[PDB]
RNA sequence: AUCCUUAUGCACGGGAAAUACGCAUAUCAGUGAGGAUUCGUCCGAGAUUGUGUUUUUGCUGGUUUAAUUAUAA
């Protein structure tokens, strides 16, 4: 239900993020990190996990394009 | 004044390599290259593209016989 609300409201709290990457993936991204504060106190390398499943070890995922991580 | 730490320059002495060292009126790149993970995150400077030489660069060493002149007539 958060994640709905923010998805509706986005483009207010966080303009630029809903331009580049879009609102339905930024409220995702917000949503994890619990605000925009919060998100841009977060490395940019840290970033790229946050909608990675989870890893196993029978897993079997090696992509063609070479992500390790895909969020 | 002595003693010590880091970085840089010159250098005696001792090793290792030359599939190794470079170059670019060229593209990007701490305003995040390239990776790693135990999936929470963690490391943090090169990557592309073209090209020069690379059983080799410079320099060296070895091997393939003077003049003068003496007899008793």
């Amino acid at each position: 239900d958060i994640g709905q609300y923010i998805a509706s409201k986005i483009s207010i709290i966080a303009p630029n993020v809903c331009f580049l990457v879009g609102p339905e993936i930024a409220a995702q991204l917000i949503a994890h990190a619990g605000g925009v504060l919060e998100f841009s106190r977060i490395p940019s390398c840290n970033i790229a996990s946050i909608g990675k499943n989870k890893h196993l070890s029978h897993e079997l995922h090696t992509l063609e394009s070479g992500v390790r991580q895909e969020g």
